[PDB]
DNA sequence: CCGTAGGCACGTCTGCTCGGCTCGAGTGTTCGATCGCGACTGAGGACGAACGCGCCCCCACCCCCTTTTATAGGCGCCCT
C-alpha cells in the first residue's frame, strides 16, 4: 500500500492503462480512488470464503447426480 | 427302641445403603485483538516578494545658418 501511494498519480494512472482498467477509473483521476483501483486490480475475503463452500458444494452435488442416474455400462 | 419331624446352620439371592469416582456446569481471570485518536507526511493551492522586461525619455553628435575670395559653365527671371 505504501509504494503504490507513493506512485504519484501519473505513474499510476499509466498502470491503470497497463491492466486495463476501463478509461473512465484512468479519466476521474482521484489519486486515493485510483490507488484503491490499482491495489484491488494487483489482487486480482468472507464472501469469497461462503462462496468457495458454496461452489465446492455444487460441484459435488452435480457429480454425485450425474455418476448415480447415468444408466453407463462399465 | 426305632422312625420321623423339627430346629439349626449354611448357601444363595436380592435389597438396601454407603463410599468412591467421574463428569458437567459455572465463574473468575488473563491474554490477545481491535478500535480510536493523534501525529507525521505528502500534495496542492494561494499569496507575497524579488527580478527582469518593456517603454519612454533624455542625451549626444553632426550638420545648418553666413562671409569671403578668386574663377567659369549652365539655368532662369526682369525690365528695355
Amino acid at each position: 500500500d505504501a509504494d503504490l501511494r507513493r506512485l504519484s498519480l501519473k505513474n499510476a494512472k499509466q498502470l491503470l492503462r497497463k491492466f486495463g482498467v476501463p478509461e473512465e477509473e484512468i479519466k476521474k483521476l482521484s489519486r486515493w480512488e485510483v490507488i484503491d483501483v490499482v491495489r484491488t486490480m494487483s489482487t486480482e475475503s468472507v464472501a469469497e470464503h461462503q462462496e468457495r463452500y458454496k461452489e465446492e458444494c455444487q460441484r459435488i452435488f452435480d457429480l454425485q447426480n450425474k455418476v448415480l442416474s447415468s444408466t453407463e455400462v462399465l
